[PDB]
């Protein structure tokens, strides 16, 4: 069926719970040794979100090369994401690692570092110009050059130093500060607004490595991110727009990383930015 009819009829029918458990029935199971072993249980946040063992990025260290985060690659597309948790205590170095190793230009960050009274991820970025942070295990430096904050969102530009080469770049902190504590936004609109900064400034481009996407585990907002992106992309290149199928392109992207959409809740969001964000695109 089409998007935005089917949609209305899933509200109409009020099946969206089951519409949902349909996905997480069909969805690819692929092991995920790497990721239980002993020496790694502190570089997990959730016991329940691993990365699958085919699509992990490995650090170029022969000590440990873990990280929780998963290469999300979309051959029709043309895109590539790369899909993470929130950075912990003793993996804020290995972030930064990944960052460089794998040429990325942006980093798209969905959470607030405390949210519910909890903290959600490290605060793994400088707050001030002037103190700097150095991470010695990975041996890299990393300097806060610019902020702009908005009613929605703040976006940062760092600079990386790798400090054995003495090599820099500038990364790009995109951070969109209003989802709620509780839910899913109640217009897609802001959203939309910030996925189309992060698409205008090259960070999702094929002339540098894939954009690192995370929330607190890393598949919930963060799919509802990725999804978006690709389905209004396919709807760009094809000859029939509505030939493109979110439930499809979903199930195609869970054989990457488990888990994406983690509620019936973003599920119906995710159809609302996509059949919102096609209106734009054109003229309307
Ligand atoms: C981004 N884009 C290019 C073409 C289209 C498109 O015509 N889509 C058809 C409908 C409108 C809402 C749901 O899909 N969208």
């Amino acid at each position: 069926m089409e998007m935005e009819k089917e949609f209305e009829q899933i509200d109409k029918s009020g099946s969206w719970a089951a519409i949902y458990q349909d996905i997480r029935h069909e969805a690819s199971d692929f092991p995920s040794r790497v990721a239980k072993l002993p020496k790694n249980k502190n570089r997990n946040r959730y016991r329940d979100v691993s990365p699958f063992d085919h699509s992990r990025i490995k650090l170029h260290q022969e000590d440990n090369d873990y990280i929780n985060a998963s290469l999300i690659k979309m051959e029709e597309a043309q895109r590539s994401y790369i899909l993470t948790q929130g950075p912990l205590p003793n993996t804020v170095g290995h972030f930064w690692e990944m960052v460089w190793e794998q040429k990325s230009r942006g980093v798209v960050m969905l959470n607030r570092v405390m949210e519910k009274g909890s903290l959600k991820c490290a605060q793994y970025w400088p707050q001030k110009e002037e103190k700097e942070m150095i991470f010695e295990d990975t041996n890299l430096k990393l300097t806060l050059i610019s902020e702009d904050i908005k009613s929605y969102y703040t976006v940062r530009q760092l600079e990386l130093e790798n400090l054995t080469t003495q090599e820099t770049r500038e990364i790009l902190h995109f951070h969109y500060t209003t989802w709620p504590d509780f839910g899913v936004p109640e217009s897609p609109a802001s959203f939309l607004n910030f996925l189309f900064k992060v698409r205008e400034s090259g960070s999702l481009s094929p002339e540098h490595g894939p954009v690192v996407v995370h929330c607190s585990a890393g598949i919930g907002r963060s799919g509802t991110f990725c999804l978006a992106d690709t389905c209004l992309l396919l709807m760009d290149k094809r000859k029939d727009p509505s030939s493109v199928d979110i439930k499809k392109v979903l199930l195609e992207m869970r054989k990457f990383r488990m888990g994406l959409i983690q509620t019936a809740d973003q599920l119906r969001f995710s159809y609302l930015a996509v059949i919102e964000g096609a209106k734009f695109i054109m003229g309307d």
